[PDB]
């Protein structure tokens, strides 16, 4: 006729089971094209929670299930805008409608970038997932550029603009990205489930009963200010019981130092063979393409971890071990960095005795809450007409934005707190968790 491809719809609503949000529903031609690219197919092979995963039992699920969840969440909050609060009847402060599609593509490929176990991926070698996401979606040798391409010529531009927050639209800039988004609402519910942390779950319907757009972006019904109380104190809940949590923190520190040895021994002349980890050698000599990042997930790593307990290094076959035994390094706490430098140095020639390089076996660690403006920082709530950011009449919350944890945790093997006269000596520095 023919229909413009911006338009296209399913003959059938598609439609996808959830445990967090019963159904992902699917309605655009373009958008099941992006969920059937490879590109965002790969996220099916890479676990939301990378190592923090091996902590809590059954939480292996993906990055990509967690795309359609704010795909899906977004979609809610669109079709929301445009029954009560679009254009047509609130002017300048209202949403309008034709911004559906990009908001919606921006929601589902926000994660593209990630790789597998990501964040501690993105320590060891230089990348950086937000930078890839917009590489993904602007670069022509690409399935999802290619889909976008043909929405307009210049459509993958905008869906990169609204990842990187310089979309002229705050309406949909603030849907994907400000400290009430649509993906930290998927994650956190996500999560919860998965891990089963009961207090990490909020009321989501609450808040979609309060969500509404503005003249500069996003704001919520002042009477819903607890709800939205209710999603902070949630937030800090998953924080503490599992992002920031000891045991899935001294995971990272493992694969850390797993991926530290393996690449020292690659630049080494002699000290192991082959390694037979192809996918990982663009890598390990920093001359990576990004094809060669695409071939990357957590099975295909997983596969050469297993194949690392073989190899002639005690060190990095012990720390193979470790990983998949998912047995983490046990911790400490401590507050004085200086004054409590002569312990920490000390307790580690005791390792050391024992038969642990400290190096590879040892590791000091520290560590994004909400804090008002000191702008686009703060969630705003709207009375009669006018906005007022939530730390200002919430005293919970303004509680939870000064209180700051400069948490500082020391790394050391559990086989510490198990020639016998060493491990007696460096269990007498540790006191339920702390230093003495
Ligand atoms: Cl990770
Ligand atoms: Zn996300």
């Amino acid at each position: 006729m023919t229909i413009p491809y911006k338009e296209q719809r399913l003959p059938i609503e598609k439609v996808f089971r959830d445990p967090v949000h019963n159904y992902i529903h699917v309605q655009h031609q373009v958008i099941l094209d992006l969920i059937n690219s490879a590109e965002v197919q790969r996220l099916r092979r890479i676990k939301q929670l990378g190592t923090s995963s091996f902590t809590f039992h059954g939480a292996e699920h993906s990055r990509f299930s967690h795309s359609l969840g704010v795909y899906e969440i977004t979609r809610r909050i669109c079709e929301i805008f445009q029954r009560n609060y679009s254009v047509e009847r609130l002017g300048e402060n209202g949403w309008n409608d034709d911004e559906r599609l990009i908001t919606l593509c921006a929601a589902l490929l926000h994660d593209v970038g990630h790789g597998p176990y990501s964040h501690t991926f993105e320590h060891i070698f230089d990348t950086n997932h937000e930078a890839i996401t917009v590489q993904i979606i602007t670069s022509p040798e690409t399935e999802v550029y290619q889909i976008l391409n043909r929405v307009s010529a210049d459509f993958p531009e905008k869906v990169a603009s609204v990842i990187t927050k310089q979309y002229p639209n705050p309406q949909v800039v603030q849907m994907i990205s400000s400290q009430i988004d649509a993906d930290r609402m998927d994650y956190l519910l996500r999560d919860a489930y998965f891990t089963g942390t009961e207090y990490g779950t909020f009321d989501l319907t609450r808040i979609l009963r309060v969500i509404r757009p503005y003249k500069g972006g996003i704001a919520f019904a002042m009477n819903g200010m607890h709800a939205v109380e209710d999603y902070i104190v949630s937030r800090y809940q998953m924080y503490v019981q599992v992002y920031f949590h000891p045991v899935s923190r001294g995971m990272e520190v493992i694969l850390d130092h797993l991926l530290h040895r393996a690449k020292e021994l690659f630049e080494n002349p002699e000290f192991d063979y082959d390694l037979q980890a192809s996918l990982l050698v663009p890598f390990f000599k920093g001359d990576f393409t990004l094809q060669e990042y695409l071939k990357l997930d957590d099975g295909v790593l997983s596969t050469y971890f297993t194949q690392w307990m073989d190899v002639p290094d005690s060190i990095l076959g012990d720390l193979a071990k470790r990983f998949l035994m998912r047995k983490p390094l046990k911790s400490a706490t401590f507050t004085n960095e200086k004054e409590s430098a002569a312990t920490i140095a000390y307790l580690r020639e005791l390792i050391e005795k024992v038969g642990f390089n400290p190096k590879y076996y040892t590791a000091i660690n520290s560590s994004l809450p909400y804090d008002f403006y000191r702008r686009t920082q703060i969630e705003l709530m709207q009375k009669d007409g006018s906005l007022v950011e939530l730390a200002t009449v919430s005293p919970l919350v303004a509680a939870l934005a000064g209180q700051s944890q400069g948490d500082e945790r020391f790394y050391f093997p559990k086989e510490m707190l198990d020639f016998d006269e060493t491990y007696r000596e460096f269990s007498s520095y540790i006191h339920n968790g702390a230093l003495v």
